Parts: C-alpha cells; sequence; structure tokens
C-alpha cells in the first residue's frame, strides 16, 4: 500500500512530517495533524497548499489529496478556516491558543491591520502568556523582544509592549490568550478573507468573506455588506462570480450582483469559500 510523505507547516512555524496512502482523502491528513496538535475543536481549522503559482487553496477534506495538489509537492499549512466570532465560547483553551498563533501571523503579515495601541496590547498579552510576569532583568531601556508583533517593528512599539506587560502581573496563559482574543475579535478585518475583483463596470473592488456575510470594498465609493441570510445562491461561470441578493419586503424579484475575478480558478475559489462560510455560519 503506497504512501506519500506530507510536510505541514504548523502555526508555531515548525514542520510536521507524516505519511498517508497516496489515494487518501484530505481528512486522513488533517486528522493526523490535529492528533499531533491535541486539537479536539477541529471544525474551525483546515489545511492549505500553494498552487502552480503560489496561491493558497483549502485542501477539501472530502476529496483525494492527489486530485487537489495534482502536479505539486505534498506540502501544506495548518490554518484557521472559520474565525469564531466569540472565541470565549470555544470549549478548550488549546483551541484558543491555536487561534492566537494564527492571528499573530495575520497581524505580522499585515492581513489584519491594527492600530499602534492594539499592536502593543496584543503583543503584551502574548509575552505574558509565553514568558509570564514582567522581569526587568530580561529588558534594559534598549530591549527588543524575539516576538514578532507587527508588520513594521519600531522601538516605540517595543517600549509600549513592555509598559503594558508590566500591568499584567499574575495573569495565567489561558487568561492572557482570552484577553488577546477579546481585543483581536473586535478588529474590522478579523476573520475577513479578501479577494481582488472588479464590479460590473471594471472598477477594482475587494470582496471580503467572513462570519457575518460578504463585504464589498469599492474604496472610493462605500462598503456594501450582505449578511448571509440575505444570500440565497452563490455561483460562478467562466471568470464571473454572481450573488443573488434575496428580494426584500414587498419586492417582487430576487436581485443578482456580478463580479469579474482575476481568472476562472479565482472565481471557483471565491465561490467555494463563500458556500463554506454560508454553511458554517448558518449553524451558529
Ligand atoms: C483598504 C481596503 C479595506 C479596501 N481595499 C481595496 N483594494 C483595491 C480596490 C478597492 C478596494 F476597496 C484594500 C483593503 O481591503
Amino acid at each position: 500500500p503506497k504512501s506519500m510523505q506530507c510536510k505541514v507547516i504548523l502555526l508555531d512555524g515548525s514542520e510536521y512530517t507524516c505519511d498517508v496512502e497516496k489515494r487518501s482523502r484530505g481528512q486522513v491528513l488533517f486528522d493526523k495533524v490535529c492528533e499531533h496538535l491535541n486539537l479536539l475543536e477541529k471544525d474551525y481549522f483546515g489545511l492549505t497548499y500553494r498552487d502552480a503559482e503560489n496561491q493558497k487553496n483549502w485542501l477539501d477534506p472530502a476529496k483525494e489529496i492527489k486530485k487537489q495538489v495534482r502536479s505539486g509537492a505534498w506540502h501544506f499549512s495548518f490554518n484557521v478556516k472559520f474565525y469564531p466570532p466569540d472565541p470565549a465560547q470555544l470549549s478548550e483553551d488549546i483551541t484558543r491558543y491555536y487561534l492566537c498563533l494564527q492571528l499573530r501571523d495575520d497581524i505580522v503579515s499585515g492581513r489584519l491591520p491594527c492600530s499602534f495601541v492594539t499592536l502593543a496590547l496584543l503583543g503584551s498579552y502574548t509575552v505574558q502568556s509565553e514568558l509570564g510576569d514582567y522581569d526587568p532583568d530580561e529588558c534594559g531601556s534598549d530591549y527588543i523582544s524575539e516576538f514578532r508583533f507587527a508588520p513594521n517593528h519600531t522601538k516605540e512599539l517595543e517600549d509600549k509592549v513592555i509598559e503594558l506587560h508590566k500591568s499584567h502581573r499574575g495573569m495565567t496563559p489561558a487568561e492572557a490568550e482570552m484577553h488577546f482574543l477579546e481585543n483581536a475579535k473586535k478588529l474590522s478585518m478579523y476573520g475577513v478573507d479578501l479577494h481582488h475583483a472588479k464590479d460590473s463596470e471594471g472598477v477594482e473592488i475587494m470582496l471580503g468573506v467572513c462570519a457575518s456575510g460578504l463585504l464589498i470594498y469599492r474604496d472610493r465609493l462605500r462598503i456594501n455588506r450582505f449578511a448571509w441570510p440575505k444570500v440565497l445562491k452563490i455561483s460562478y461561470k467562466r471568470n464571473n462570480f454572481y450573488i443573488k441578493i434575496r428580494p426584500g419586503e414587498f419586492e417582487q424579484f430576487e436581485s443578482t450582483i456580478g463580479f469579474k475575478l482575476p481568472n476562472h480558478r479565482a472565481a471557483k475559489r471565491l465561490w467555494k469559500v463563500c458556500v463554506e462560510h454560508h454553511t458554517f455560519f448558518r449553524l451558529l
């Protein structure tokens, strides 16, 4: 029974290696990674892989791995797929811990924009969880942490992390991680998956997929929002993605809204993540 070597980048930046039978479904690999991580609340998470042009796709746990990675290497990342709108309602601390690791990379990568003060507050809770109580011995007036906190580190930001870290004396790691999450969950781009597109007039927009629905960011005009319960059908055709905005009160007809994506694969990818979010965030 022939087995393929899998390499998975974990949210701590380390590499997990395992083997699965070459005809394995994505769930087989995901179960092995989640067991390695002691993760029970697995529904929020998934595996990604970089495609024949370094774009990230979700590995579908119900489909053969080989029919997804196709000609590419069996190399994956472990990631949050569905960002819980209220992380305090997760059953296990270790789930919150992995969500913190994902958010820390969302912040350093700049996918999750963050004010100076929130960068320093989030950083202060991470230091508290990892190192425990502030120690002056591990920090002179010239201290720079090993912790990556932000897309662009400054001495001012390092100083503000230390100032806030001093305020958290006696805080336990689960407690610090919950405070991290209480702040992060409020950020306007928390759990927003952004996709480049054009409106029906060729004007560049971003479409954001998240728990609360689909976001249109036209930038120069406004930000339109479609709560999932106002969305009846999602579809793609060629390079186009369409959303049927259910007819409101006393309106005769449903309404359909169309977008142009970079290529057909980018339309299919946006359709699949919307369908998955619609399903997941209907069951809350
Ligand atoms: C500053 C934003 C929130 C908006 N945005 C846009 N990018 C290109 C075209 C149009 C846009 F709206 C990037 C980011 O998501």
